[PDB]
């Protein structure tokens, strides 16, 4: 129902005026719904997981999170503490190294793994890939990410923190997919985040806090890390039975808080994630 003391992230995404600590949710929390973290893995073991996070595929010599960029995102899809649904299913798809950095041949892979392996697995209220990561423009990783938007995955994909037009980076660049801009704490803009026309909407990403390896917790900043408040909110308003996959994107952003961020480019959607959570 409430989480009192949640990340402003979260308290954000549940009211639509700024500077709240509680998150409001259904009680739902993304039950039935499953969401493909793709990044630099997730650290399972996490207690804040609940055992509801499984690595499911890697691209390198383990599956562990040895940066823990994959289980901060995963963390903000659905850790229960700070998690948009803090009740789905997380899916671990290690394309980044433990460094932060893998081929696009690595992420298109992954992609493409995402998009046949939910057909093993049980989602019976639908699939969401949060895709914290991104590099410049390319014509097949924007592919790969609509393959897996038409496969019936809701992709959410980073905008970028280049600070300019989103047009130029992938998956961010594909318009099929749901490109998340970042904000932050005081309905701004994020200083890093990308803009332009391709994106749909803005997530909170300036200083979220967030699980992290070694059973910790940290707070950090990107457009990274406003997708999976995206990803989990598309996979707990999917379990709600408000959106499908293929129009959870478009569904963000027609009940999304218009107009409330400051330093939005002409072009840009002045929209930001919103659950419209009625208690």
């Amino acid at each position: 129902a409430a989480q009192t003391n949640a990340p402003w992230g979260l308290a954000r995404i549940s009211s639509t005026s700024p500077g709240t600590s509680t998150y409001y949710y259904d009680e739902s929390a993304g039950q039935g719904s499953c969401v493909y973290v793709i990044d630099t893995g997730i650290e399972a073991s996490h207690p804040e997981f609940e055992g509801r996070a499984q690595m499911v595929k890697t691209y390198y010599y383990s599956s562990r999170d040895g940066n823990g960029h994959g289980t901060h995102c995963a963390g903000t899809v659905g850790s229960r503490t700070y998690g948009v649904a803090k009740k789905t299913q997380l899916f671990g798809v290690k394309v980044l190294d433990d460094n932060g950095s893998g081929q696009y041949s690595t992420i298109i892979a992954g992609m493409d793994f995402v998009a046949s392996d939910k057909n093993n697995r049980n989602c019976p209220k639908g699939v969401v890939a949060s895709l914290s990561l991104g590099g410049g423009y390319s014509s097949s990783v924007n592919s790969a990410a609509a393959r897996l938007q038409s496969s019936g995955v809701m992709v959410a994909v980073a905008a970028g923190n280049n600070n300019a037009d989103a047009r130029n980076y992938s998956p961010a660049s594909e318009p099929s997919v749901c490109t998340v801009g970042a904000s932050d704490r005081y309905d701004r803009r994020s200083s890093f985040s990308n803009y332009g026309s391709v994106l749909d909407i803005f997530g909170p990403g300036t200083s979220i806090l967030s699980t992290w390896i070694g059973g910790s917790t940290r707070s950090i900043s990107g457009t990274s890390m406003a997708t999976p408040h995206v990803a989990g909110l598309a996979a707990y308003l999917m379990t709600l039975g408000k959106t499908t996959a293929a129009s959870a994107c478009r569904y963000i952003a027609d009940t999304a808080n218009k107009g409330d961020l400051s330093n939005i480019p002409f072009g840009t959607v002045n929209l930001l994630a919103y659950n419209n959570y009625q208690a």
